[PDB]
DNA sequence: TCTCACACT
DNA sequence: AGTGTGAG
């Protein structure tokens, strides 16, 4: 029986990026509690990203700035850029490519959002192993990497247990086998250690890592020890890890399918799900979902680091709450062509650095009342990079979810408009 | 009180 | 194509 143990797999993680981005450009918010936010005008702004000095505090993201303001007084702020009246986030996406093209020097690499990647060391683990020969791994190479589960068996602070469990880790590693799972995965270790100070060097970011056998364990292990660390989470570190460890803390399990799972099953804790059948998991979640989580729970996954470095999407939007819904049809084609604007611009700079049209339009709204967080998608071609054409078209395809006899106002009023660019074809 | 990827149908 | 879900 397989065990998940074929890849070597890591999940690199900007520490709180947007706060790293501001903090390099004003030497004045370095290590201090500071957050940013967007939108100066509404209690302060809604803040997107915390340093770990503000985290002490208990600020966290989707906080309005005024109640952080309440936890944390000397808390310092930057706002996110606007342009045509939105949030613009083109300084943190050009410093997102930044880190993306130091870590494709070293493996393949997966773009998982504007902070994240998951990167697949398979290859570059067997090539050092080669140069290798034979010799020990010195823990001089794993300065920042904690090894989950370790230290244990018969230090009071924190750089002691690191080191502890690292030497149990490295005096326990058989060198002489070039197939050993838990010899791949140091090797992967030293490499993100390389990478990550790489990085560093080249742009000033922080960044932690989880290494392990396949991404969900990987991004798992990245949280474990946070910031500017990386975690190593081996095979056999898994029915331990997993005995306490809650569902939702599993990719893919944070919602309504992790909900699911802990109601239906009775259970709490991702080890648990070892007590049934994959025909019993596939019964209550479905054929895909029921063979995931038999096999998760025992810590295999095969989803791969797939070679991206670059967004499969590009869309602009922007919700339009409470008093400020958009209630008239000037209204509504004035924001259309913002947002077109800010898109054409973002499409244009795509198109010259990475050789690519997109070829659909997307465009979704949400009305007040709705529930959800679209209310309709409609698409239309995509045939020019001009605004005020795929402003037009956009309205074209969304003007008859206008309920009002009147030409002049739109009801119900908008809550939310989104363009996106989609369909991308080599250029 | 802004994005991006993926599976279902 | 259009919708719902999960995440940063």
């Amino acid at each position: 029986m397989a065990t998940g143990q074929d890849r070597v797999v890591a999940l690199v993680d900007m520490d709180c990026f947007f706060v790293q981005v501001e903090q390099r450009q004003n030497p004045h918010l370095r290590n201090k509690p500071c957050a940013v936010v967007q939108y100066k005008s509404w209690k302060g702004g809604g803040i997107i990203a915390v340093s770990y000095e503000a985290r002490a505090f208990g600020v966290t993201r989707s906080m309005w700035a005024d109640d952080a303001k309440k936890l944390c007084p000397d808390l310092l702020l930057a706002q996110v850029r606007e342009s045509r009246g939105k949030a613009n986030l083109t300084k943190y996406r050009e410093a997102s490519v930044e880190v993306m093209e130091i870590m494709s020097r070293f493996a393949v690499i997966e773009r998982a959002s504007i902070d994240e990647a998951y990167v697949d060391l398979t290859s570059a683990v067997q090539e050092r192993l080669q140069k290798l020969q034979g010799q020990p791994i010195s823990a001089d190479l794993l300065p920042s990497t904690y090894i989950e589960g370790l230290p244990q068996g018969p230090t009071v602070q924190k750089e002691g247990m690191r080191k502890q469990g690292l030497f149990q880790w490295l005096d326990s590693l058989q060198i002489d086998n070039l197939t050993s799972p838990d010899l791949q995965l140091t090797v992967g270790a030293v490499i993100v250690e390389e990478m990550r100070a790489a990085i560093e060097r080249e742009t000033g970011f922080q960044c932690s890592a989880g290494i392990s056998h396949n991404k969900v364990l990987a991004k798992l292990a990245c949280g474990l020890n946070k910031p500017n660390r990386q975690t190593l989470v081996s095979h056999g570190s898994v029915p331990q890890l997993f005995s306490q460890m809650p569902i939702r803390k599993i990719r893919s399990l944070g919602g309504k399918l992790g909900a699911s799972v802990i109601e239906i099953l009775g259970i709490e804790y991702m080890g648990e799900l070892t007590q049934f059948t994959e025909s019993q998991l596939q019964s209550h979640f479905g054929e895909k979902n029921g063979s995931w989580l038999y096999a998760m729970c025992r810590g295999i996954e095969h989803d791969p680091v797939k070679p991206r470095q670059l967004p499969k999407t590009i869309g602009c939007s922007k919700n339009f709450p409470g008093k400020t819904a958009l209630a008239t049809r000037e209204q509504v084609q004035w924001w259309l062509l913002q947002l077109a604007q800010e898109l054409e611009e973002r499409l244009t700079k795509d198109r010259n650095d990475n050789d690519r049209v997109a070829t659909q339009l997307v465009v979704s709204i949400r009305v007040q009342g709705d529930k959800r967080l679209s209310s309709l998608r409609r698409c239309c071609a995509l045939t020019r990079y001009d605004a005020h054409k795929m402003s037009h078209d956009a309205f074209t395809v969304i003007k008859n979810c206008n309920t009002s006899g009147i030409q002049t106002e739109w009801s119900p009023p908008l809550t939310m408009l989104f363009l996106c660019a989609t369909k991308f074809s080599a250029s």
